[PDB]
């Protein structure tokens, strides 16, 4: 547990090939490991919890969001981290961060994976990220058609 949490406190190494090394470790730890589980939140959130726009410093969390989804493991935030409806809500806030290619698509495709999950796994708290998710493209089917 403290390997996994120093090491994915310790992740950003500003060239890409560094960072795309350390995203491989973290994804093969987390892979083999799968048993004393102790996935770490509220590091994530405090990593895609940025405001001002003109940066690409909420690509992190939501990378390693992606990381702990597309093996398997629930993002359940309201037992050891935070509230689940601000969760999510800083989620599909930072979806309308439209400058950076690199942020807002990501965004909405690990959004789809959260959805899809959710579906599937039968608790009753996808009707209202699903609406969240909604209410964020009808405020975007009238101002910016491409995006």
């Amino acid at each position: 547990n403290r390997l996994l949490n120093f090491l994915m406190k310790h992740v950003f190494h500003p060239k890409r090939a560094v960072f795309r090394h350390n995203l491989e470790i973290i994804k093969t730890l987390v892979e083999c490991w799968k048993d004393c589980l102790s996935i770490p939140y509220r590091l994530i959130f405090e990593k895609f919890s940025g405001k001002d726009p003109n940066s690409k410093d909420n690509s992190v969390g939501i990378q390693l969001l992606g990381i702990v989804m597309a093996n398997d493991l629930p993002p359940y935030d309201p037992q050891c981290g935070i509230q689940s409806s601000e969760y999510f809500q800083a989620l599909v806030n930072n979806m309308s961060f439209v400058r950076y290619k690199e942020v807002y698509a990501a965004a909405a495709e690990v959004l789809g994976l959260i959805l899809r999950y959710v579906m599937e796994r039968k608790n009753i708290l996808e009707e209202s990220l699903c609406e969240l998710v909604a209410k964020q493209l009808k405020q975007h089917q009238n101002t910016m058609e491409d995006k």
